[PDB]
């Protein structure tokens, strides 16, 4: 019976076996006898699985058992052996690799590890288990494999850190491990390019998903052994004293098939973890800072002053609009309005410019809509000004005199947006940083709170008077009672009130409240919030400035696009392959003294 | 042995442990008796005074205790349901922490009159942390929702019909046949009936609590505020039936009071209710002073 036996395997006794095995050779989830028999197995106290074994040899087809739920779909008795830290178990099954467990927990509470026993045995810190494993002989598991998505034995390794110091010391560890021994079995296959189906690299991986500790490894990876060397991302050019020059490989760094790592970095929806703190690897830090120098500097002070003419340009036409009669207006002969009509004009375009980039950029990088106020605050604010402009446009050609209502808010926002270009002055920069940070969480907070107050007491004080000028308003009262907040609040406003004790607790209670506590709350908040971010906002201009560079670079690819490269083509070692290492390398300097 | 915890790291390490070895030993001379539900005179579980009280580590180890020894599994209020890898389910007993014969650990850490030494550090727990989240994401944020709602409705529709005052001649007034003053009579009933609501709310809360009188201000600082206009807006009430016009420089406290209560309910959005919290504080020690 099945129970029976079920009831002995799980009583770790061999009577029942021994006494039904010459009986049975005289004669959803299904899982199996010898599954069983590990399954409830203490200190190796599971002995039934050889017996088993044995038997269905005696009587292939069956050492390949697997589930048939949807829960554990194809869960793999070598995979269970992996999880028991199995060598004898796990050395037994293989000698008696390529198994695919498809089922829920290996794609709420799971895990995932890949779906071969290779991958599980990676994704537990074991590396014996790993070593034989890919060299067994009977059957060696083959390294190359990929799953469905494509994750392959490194793609999980990725997908597992978590960026904790020793997560990333064992997962650093064994992908080191896992590569070498990949390279010493197959020095002619390249496993870093393998790609899941979005064809995301490992490095693409670790940088997008936001592992850190990783990206800093495998930016920083190098490798002495003479087979060997030609997996190495770091050389040691020379080295005199304690003076050392050495190279980086930038492989697909700056410029990769579909996304490089700084690509995927900037453009990162900050839904990603950390995406501000990334940038402080060495090659990275140093690509960016030298390109600014070198060649975008330039682009970015012309770009600074062609906004700035356009704002002059637009003001001075918009402070001499035509005052005589409605729009449209015909244009008199003099030279001025020559000049003013070449000014309006100038602006429009100006104006279908910033509209269309809005566009363009908000069909590429297609951002969310309950983050697209702290992904990108000023795409908005140039797209937006784009669109009052372009209202007026219309507006002026309607026959009507309301267009100044929206060109006017236009203009402000023009040169407001101008802060947007202090970014390149890392000290005006960060101040601009600290500027949108506050506009987005502090004024909204005190504003939300200091609505509800001006809006009680405004009520308040409207259903007291009774005007027996016309202050029975709750427009001229909730004004009225604005002005206390800018220092100019008239304590006796009106006299047309039933009870002047009345009035004045009110009022008194007011400035109490608002003028005196809130306000002065606000100013210690803001002590607080800037005490808490002078850091942050470091962080988050270098990043402006790297997402400046990087449009700069692709926006420009017409005029000069493999011009002005990073670093330079340089032959770093041999490669048993082809015995010549050609690549985009780039030097740096650097010095220690405790070395020697 | 709860009596004298004292929260010092090792008072709570020999309080936890010789609280686990007479456990176990009772358990073993007695398998058949369960110490744990005997009460004193007050009638409270070893757990609801460690709680009570406010010793915060014997509680933790009593929520989340655990034995394998196979006679005496029977003592634990944890569990590890099962684990593949580093990955782990584990469960937490509930025996009376969410609902309690007389009163649970949490309307004990809850009601607990900040006589207590630490209550707000006290939900720091696992198990209790899990259940009030897990209760509040499941079935009571529509309800707190609605109730803002509501509250938003009544404020609009006392503001409308305190804008609009009749101000010819004195109180009470002849009802007009226009159809804007029965709007406003029924705007005006709509408001009293609220009124009724949150005084009686108030008296009922004051007797089930039963508040001190030193530290009422420090405990309890929004039933104070929704009580209190309450209050003025019955009397306006008293005054509207007693040929005055005073009434409105009662009312017109009542409606400010409206608005400004309003706050009590950004409790529900963490990041405005760490605001409102600030508010309550400086205006208790910073004005007065
Ligand atoms: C293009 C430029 C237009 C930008 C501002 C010009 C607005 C003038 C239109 C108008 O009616 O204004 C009159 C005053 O305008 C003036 O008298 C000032 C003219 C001097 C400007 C010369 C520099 C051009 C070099 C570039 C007011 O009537
Ligand atoms: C001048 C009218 C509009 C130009 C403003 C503009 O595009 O902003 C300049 C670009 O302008 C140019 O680089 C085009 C310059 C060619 C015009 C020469 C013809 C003059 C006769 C500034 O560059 P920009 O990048 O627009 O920065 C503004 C903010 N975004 C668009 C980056 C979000
Ligand atoms: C119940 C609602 C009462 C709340 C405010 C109404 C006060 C009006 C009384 C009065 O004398 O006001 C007159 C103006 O009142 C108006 O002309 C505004 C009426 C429009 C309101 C319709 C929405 C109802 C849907 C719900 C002023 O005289
Ligand atoms: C509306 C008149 C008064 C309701 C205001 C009120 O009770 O606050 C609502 C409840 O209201 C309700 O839940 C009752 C809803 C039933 C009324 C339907 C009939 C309409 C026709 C809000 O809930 P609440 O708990 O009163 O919160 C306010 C402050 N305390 C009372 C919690 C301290
Ligand atoms: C507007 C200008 C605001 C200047 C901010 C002060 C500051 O400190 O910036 C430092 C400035 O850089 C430079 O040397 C290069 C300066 C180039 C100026 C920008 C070119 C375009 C100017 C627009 C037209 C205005 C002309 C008005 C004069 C007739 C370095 O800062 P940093 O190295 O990043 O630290
Ligand atoms: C008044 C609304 C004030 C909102 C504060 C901003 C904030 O940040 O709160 C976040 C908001 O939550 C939600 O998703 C649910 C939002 C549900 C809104 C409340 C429902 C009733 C509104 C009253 C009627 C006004 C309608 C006016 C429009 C015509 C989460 O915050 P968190 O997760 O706790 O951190
Ligand atoms: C805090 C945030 C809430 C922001 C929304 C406030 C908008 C109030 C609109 C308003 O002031 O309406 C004015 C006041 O109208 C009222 O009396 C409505 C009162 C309801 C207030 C609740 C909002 C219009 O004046 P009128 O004499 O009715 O014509
Ligand atoms: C959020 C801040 C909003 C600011 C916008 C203010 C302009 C809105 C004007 C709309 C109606 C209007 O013409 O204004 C007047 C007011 O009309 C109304 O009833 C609107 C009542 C809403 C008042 C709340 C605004 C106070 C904010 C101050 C800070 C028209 O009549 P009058 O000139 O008062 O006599
Ligand atoms: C545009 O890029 C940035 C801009 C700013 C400053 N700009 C603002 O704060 C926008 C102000 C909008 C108020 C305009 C109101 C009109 C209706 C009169 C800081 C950082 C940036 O990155
Ligand atoms: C109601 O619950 C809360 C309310 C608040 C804000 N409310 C107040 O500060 C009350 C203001 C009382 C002043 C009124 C004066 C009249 C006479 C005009 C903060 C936190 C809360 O929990």
């Amino acid at each position: 019976d099945r129970r029976s036996i079920f009831d002995a395997v799980a009583q770790s006794n061999c009577q029942e076996l021994e006494s039904l095995l010459p009986f049975l050779q005289r004669s959803e989830t299904g899982k199996t006898c010898l599954l069983k028999a590990m399954l409830n197995l203490h200190n190796g106290q599971n002995d039934t699985i050889a017996l088993l074994l044995d038997v269905a040899r005696k009587t292939k087809q069956f050492v390949n058992a697997s589930y048939t739920d949807s829960y554990y779909k194809g869960q793999t008795a070598l995979h269970i052996a992996i999880e028991r830290r199995n060598m004898t178990l796990v050395t037994l099954l293989v000698e008696n690799v390529q198994a695919a467990a498809n089922g829920d927990f290996f794609k709420r509470p799971g895990f995932y590890f890949g779906e071969l026993p290779l991958s599980l045995a990676a994704c537990t810190n074991q590396l014996a288990i790993v070593k034989f494993l890919l060299q067994n002989s009977w059957q060696p598991a083959d390294i190359s494999a990929r799953d469905s998505v494509g994750n392959t034995v490194l793609h999980a390794l990725v997908e597992v850190a978590d960026n904790t110091v020793d997560n990333t010391k064992f997962v650093t560890s064994m992908y080191n491990e896992i590569l070498i021994l990949g390279a010493k079995l197959h020095p002619t296959l390249k496993l870093e390019e393998i790609t899941n189906r979005k064809g995301l690299t490992p490095l693409a991986l670790a940088a997008s998903s936001g592992k850190i500790g990783v990206l800093a490894y495998i930016l920083q990876r190098e490798i002495h052994e003479p087979e060997c060397r030609h997996l190495s991302r770091k050389f040691t050019e020379w080295a005199y004293g304690p003076v050392h020059s050495s190279l980086y490989d930038l492989s697909c760094i700056d410029t990769c098939e579909k996304n490089s790592v700084l690509e995927v970095i900037a453009y990162s929806s900050s839904e990603t973890p950390n995406r501000h703190d990334m940038l402080l690897v060495e090659p990275l830090n140093r690509l960016l800072q030298d390109k600014w120098d070198r060649f975008v500097k330039r682009i970015f002070y012309f770009n600074f002053f062609v906004y700035c003419l356009y704002m002059i340009i637009f003001t001075a036409a918009a402070y001499y609009r035509p005052v005589e009669g409605l729009p449209p207006y015909k244009l008199k002969n003099t030279v001025g309005d020559y000049f003013r009509v070449t000014g309006e004009i100038l602006s429009v375009s100006g104006g279908v410019y910033f509209f269309f980039r809005g566009i363009q950029y908000f069909l590429q990088r297609r951002p969310s809509l309950k983050s697209l106020f702290v992904d990108s605050y000023s795409e908005i604010l140039f797209f937006v000004q784009s669109l009052f402009m372009l209202v007026s446009v219309v507006l002026y050609f309607s026959q009507r005199k309301e267009y100044v209502a929206s060109m006017v808010f236009s203009l402000a926002m023009g040169w407001t947006n101008m802060l947007y270009y202090t970014r390149g002055f890392q000290q005006m920069g960060i101040y601009a940083v600290m500027i949108e940070k506050m506009i987005l969480r502090d004024l909204c907070r005190f504003m939300f709170v200091y609505l509800v107050f001006l809006f009680g007491f405004s009520t308040a004080v409207v259903t007291l008077i009774e005007d027996g000028n016309s202050y029975n308003s709750l427009y001229s009262t909730c004004l009225e009672l604005f002005k206390f907040t800018i220092g100019m609040g008239d304590l006796e406003f009106t006299e047309n009130y039933d009870f002047k004790a009345v009035f004045i607790i009110l009022l008194l209670a007011y400035v109490i409240l608002t003028y005196i506590l809130l306000l002065n709350m606000l100013i210690a908040l803001m002590g607080e919030t800037v005490n808490k971010i002078a850091q942050e906002s470091k962080n988050i201009w270098k990043l402006q400035r790297a997402i400046t560079i990087l449009d700069t670079e692709k926006s420009f690819l017409k005029c000069m696009r493999k011009a002005f490269r990073s670093g330079k083509l340089l032959q770093v070692g041999f490669t048993p392959d082809g015995k010549d290492d050609y690549r985009w390398c780039f030097r740096v300097d650097e010095v220690n003294w405790t070395t020697w």
